[PDB]
């Protein structure tokens, strides 16, 4: 079904954000695992998986709309060097992601692509859940201290 | 069954305390969940539900006694800004509650409303168990330290 | 995540409506149970529980957006004195609630808070189901007569 | 299998009748559900489903006989404005339906299309059971009164 | 264990009320069954059984306190001749019975027979549950009308 | 609940489209079954059923909004004469249907009937799935050839 | 455990190849699904997953050996425009991957990193299986014809 060119461009922009997040969250997960922080490693793995699922749906939607999904262009990974930085890099990525999501929803609405909007809204709900998680972790580091915080994420 | 007017006033006073506590504990529970202190949030949720059940039984007793239950006149919620203060706000509300319970029981006994007395005594037992919980948490904060206490309440 | 100030104000207004409904439906339920109209009492109890679940989600969303949920202010309960009046009181409350939900949705849309919009839309669907139930009961009273209507709501 | 042209015309007329009845019964069912008369709504739904199954067998038979099933021409729906009229409208439709079925069976017999006769006889048995139901409901309205009759059809 | 002479007189007074109630409710049950009001009959049967159980516990307590249970003196049965009258006779009996239970409890408290008081408090809770049932039935008769009320009690 | 008059007009137009689709898909299904293309027949049968369910929800919504569902007017069925034409006929109908759904959604949004909008969005999601199916079948005919395409749809 | 610098460079180069393959196979999978070639889509999806698992193990080895996994640099995807091209593009990528795997194994053997060699040998075995699958498909297209080949890959 011939989709709107600018909707397809927005969907590819969203997909690009997801493809960064897949790699960033996966590397962070494996870094936390390598350091023995397996509860962080496991949770971050699941966040990577969720972004893979979102990317799948974006790819399927773009193809349905007779556009070309762009898996070639990979933007900049925001990789941290310690736990606090890694969590803040994830949060910085997610805040960029939700901005792009809202702007894409605006355009979907304007051209009456209500199904694409609904997909983007569902992704937006998942990204906001991830922001909640990250902001919560950063706060917990302040409330319990970093040493306790890391201790609590050693074991699953 | 036509009840004693002052018994009904006492029951409405106890009901009004339960209505305060329902909201205060519910909000405290949600705050703790939002901060990632999910063990506190779940416990405080169960306290809120327990107060809901007491409010139900009071409403039912008042109507049996041909009174008008008063769910309109909400008193002041004691909301803290940190865990220590929230625990102390809960404890302060519970001391007011048990004082008012004792006085209502005195009056039930005087007018021979032994069934209302038995209900209030059961509520009093529940509120004293809540006081023991609160006093114990405030004591653990001293013994284990605030950061450890919070760390032990991150996960359910 | 820092939410829009007016969204949080709209969310607290919807919550304020839900807090009224919880108490109004819970009281109506227990009055119907006291009168032996147990099917009305049970249905109205589930209406109250559903408002409780809505208030929960509103509180959780307000806190995620870094607002302060307002459980202190309680508006006017519309308590009827008989079954026709109680049903009409519930319907009056619900029509005010849905007016406020639509105005809140408009504003969420304009500030691109599509997740809050989705929450409010789900609450609105539930409120329109309750309106359908209420209008149907009022119509049944006309079709079968008040004495039959009440007879049919004696047993659960 | 090339069938008799007049038989096919009869089958298309009966199909026409079933198509009216599908839509009339489905609308009546949903009106009754909207009014809170769920037992009537459910029974009328099942009547609609039964006519849908008859239309399916007529369509299949016409196609086997190398005719063109006519799903395009929809005759007049008889929609009531209250229960009493709705039942009589269904009954008026059924009486037309059975008169046409009998004339079709006569023609099937004359041209030795004994299988089409058997299909039509089975549909006729279904329509006579529907007439039995409808006559019985209208008799019950007289015996128990309209308010009782309607009361008895509120719940499933 | 030697009991207080006046407590034992109070226990025998309450026993005498239960013994009246056993027979009045049993006969009312069986009258209602004979009339085809089987839901009233079954419920009144269970009220009789509950009174039998209270009488058992009272007999048992009196004998432990080395008194003589008086099963000889049977007070006046209040036997109605129609449903509304029967319920009012049960209610009248229950109000006399709860008056006596309150007076007996006062004296147990005075002489420190706190186990006997607790037994009597349990019995009083059951009698106040029965008062609630009776008052509700009489109210229902007014709200749905006698003919409907009886109709709803033909079948279990 | 008093619906917007123009929303109700839109809902009746979408309902009108669904009623065409029910009949067209049902007839196409039974043609495919008569020709021995049972997998196409069963798939198209399920498309018809899906449209019946949409029609049901529209009828229910219209009645709730105190409008009159129009089941009397039946637009033009697009009946193909072979498999390729039948699929393209279905696709032409779906493309009209989604255009009308988008226009209906626009109006629902502008008058704040967000629940009607949500219903229509869910139907649009189902219609866009049906467009994907149809486009895919027509593309498969080109990729595997008509004879293989039909062969692959002989058996369920 | 500090690893050999060039071993790690070899591992990051194999990882780069796997990252290309992940995206190339996932896009090809979703293209085939969009075209209705669901058996090809499913198989190509599992090929993508298996490269994902290979990339995970490579990332985990690199981190253990105290190197930095490079998920930032993404080589050239070879995307076909039809089934035959897509299979050949996959095969071209696999032939490059196996050449790079052999050279890496040579180096691991020379510096005695036997565990890295064993990991790469396992990956090589999987890639040779993929080569086998791809050459076989290309051969089948010649043997059965493209239309039959595609036909056989419509349905899982
Ligand atoms: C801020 C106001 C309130 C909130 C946010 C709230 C929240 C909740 C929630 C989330 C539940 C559990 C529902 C479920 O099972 O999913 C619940 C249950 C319940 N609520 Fe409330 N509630 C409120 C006020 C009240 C009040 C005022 C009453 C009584 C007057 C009440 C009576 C009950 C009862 C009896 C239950 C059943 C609990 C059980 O037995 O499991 N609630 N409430
Ligand atoms: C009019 C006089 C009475 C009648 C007609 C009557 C009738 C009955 C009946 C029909 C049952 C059910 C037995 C069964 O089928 O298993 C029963 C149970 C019983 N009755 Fe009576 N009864 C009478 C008096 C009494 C008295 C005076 C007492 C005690 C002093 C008593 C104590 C009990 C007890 C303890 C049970 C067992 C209840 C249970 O646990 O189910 N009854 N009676
Ligand atoms: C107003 C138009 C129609 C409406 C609203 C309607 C509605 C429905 C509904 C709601 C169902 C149940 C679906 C499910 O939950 O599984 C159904 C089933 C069915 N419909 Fe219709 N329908 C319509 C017209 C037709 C027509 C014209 C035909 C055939 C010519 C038909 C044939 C069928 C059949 C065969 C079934 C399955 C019944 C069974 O065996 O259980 N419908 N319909
Ligand atoms: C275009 C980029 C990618 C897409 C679209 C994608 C998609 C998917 C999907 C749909 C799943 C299945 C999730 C589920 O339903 O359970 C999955 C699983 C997985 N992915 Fe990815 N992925 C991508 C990139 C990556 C990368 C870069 C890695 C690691 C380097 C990776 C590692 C994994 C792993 C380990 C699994 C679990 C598979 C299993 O064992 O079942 N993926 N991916
Ligand atoms: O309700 C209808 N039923 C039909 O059959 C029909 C049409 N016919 C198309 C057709 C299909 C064939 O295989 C063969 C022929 Cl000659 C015709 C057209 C409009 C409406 C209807
Ligand atoms: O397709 C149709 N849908 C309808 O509603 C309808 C009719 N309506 C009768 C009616 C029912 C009411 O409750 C109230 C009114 Cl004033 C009218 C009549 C013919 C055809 C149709």
């Amino acid at each position: 079904m011939k989709g709107d060119k600018k909707v397809i461009q927005h969907l590819n922009k969203i997909l690009g954000n997801e493809l960064i997040a897949i790699n960033q969250y996966f590397l962070h997960s494996r870094m936390w695992n390598d350091w023995g922080l397996k509860r962080l490693g496991a949770h971050e793995y699941h966040e990577s998986i969720d972004e893979m699922k979102h990317a799948d749906k974006l790819i399927e939607r773009i193809l349905f709309l007779e556009g070309l999904p762009n898996l070639q262009d990979l933007g900049k990974l925001l990789i941290g060097e310690n736990t606090q930085e890694m969590l803040q890099c994830d949060l910085n990525l997610e805040l960029k992601a939700t901005k792009d999501l809202r702007e894409a929803i605006v355009h979907c609405e304007q051209v009456h692509d209500y199904v694409s909007r609904d997909l983007l809204k569902d992704i937006l709900e998942s990204e906001e859940e991830h922001i909640d998680y990250l902001e919560t972790q950063l706060g917990l580091i302040q409330k319990v201290g970093l040493e306790n915080y890391l201790q609590s994420h050693m074991h699953e």
